[PDB]
RNA sequence: UGCCCACCCGGUCAUAGUGAGCGGGUAACACCCGGACUCGUUUCGAACCCGGAAGUUAAGCCGCUCACGUCAGAGGGGCCGUGGGAUCCGAGAGGGCCCGCAGCCUCUCUGAGCUGGGAUGG
């Protein structure tokens, strides 16, 4: 299923915080194209953030046996 | 030779400045000698004007060193605009975004006199 790792920049009045409660998320998806939609899907409406100020910095794949979160883990 | 080294005549008008220290002169340049005549000091040969010319690199001049002033280069930091467009956001004030441009201050480091025309000196 190839779990993905997303870390990108979105802004209203400098909402950059490359850490984990006001800036970025995790994703489970097949490929980049499906994955890249999801961040648009959520951050686009959940906080009124246009894809203008969306700037994906790092996108990659994590291995299935090491993620700091168990909630994303057990759902398999 | 030579050319630069000063000088006279300059242009550039501080990157070329100011201040201090030091170095260079037997020519050049001044300092410096003396005033009867020229001229002249609301006193003075101070200065100017004339006649000079012993001494002398201490002045100045010149070069160099260091400071500051000052032009740039780079770095750090400070601060931040404006054209072009939308039934875009925001009630407004305002702001983002796509199309074009930037500059501003302040510290650090690095450079910092160029050049035309003629008579001396090497």
């Amino acid at each position: 299923v190839k779990i993905f790792m997303v870390r990108g920049t979105a802004i209203f009045s400098a909402s950059r915080f490359p850490t984990s409660q006001k800036f970025t998320k995790y994703v489970r998806a097949l490929n980049e194209k499906q994955a890249i939609e999801y961040i648009y899907s959520q951050l686009g409406g959940k906080n009124k953030i246009k894809r203008y100020n969306i700037h994906i910095q790092e996108i990659k794949e994590v291995k299935e046996d090491e993620i700091t979160d168990k909630t994303i883990r057990d759902l398999a």
